[PDB]
DNA sequence: GGCGACCCGGCGCCCGCTACGGAGTCAACTACGGGTAGGGGGTATCGGGCAACGCGGCACTGAACACCGTTGTCATGTGCCTTG
């Protein structure tokens, strides 16, 4: 069957849950935040920039900026060496 | 007329696992009518990229004072020489 969840793909699926949620401690809290809300790490639906400045009280170019500052940030080779394996 | 065999159905099972072949199937027709489903066409709505402002760290503004620190300064005290 296609239905079954393979033990491995789940644990390592979880495992790269603990590690990004770790990852993302890592980083600042307003921008770990804002990063998990524009991919929606904490809900199924990501937000868009401007859907993020509701709740958090930021423009939607404000936002923005913070986005580029965060995909910039984990993009450095330091929080990159433990996500490439997990691809 | 309940016993009785007998008859019959009817059923029930028939050690363990791995490991180990392939495969794949004979007989209507057309007309209509709708409804949906897709196609492009065009349109209101949401999202991403630049100019003006605000900060914020620090930095300069040294300017204006302060902190030691220094050789200015000095009227006023020991030591030798001359005279009582």
């Amino acid at each position: 069957d296609s239905e079954a969840v393979v033990p491995a793909d789940a644990v390592s699926f979880t495992l790269l849950q603990e590690q990004l949620h770790s990852v993302l401690d890592t980083l600042s809290e307003r921008e770990a935040g804002v990063v998990s809300m524009r991919f929606g790490l904490t809900d199924g639906q990501p937000k868009t920039l401007d859907e993020i400045g509701k709740v958090y009280g930021v423009t939607r170019e404000r936002i923005r900026q913070i986005e580029s500052k965060t995909m910039s940030k984990l993009r450095h080779p330091s929080r990159s060496q433990v996500l490439r394996d997990y691809l």
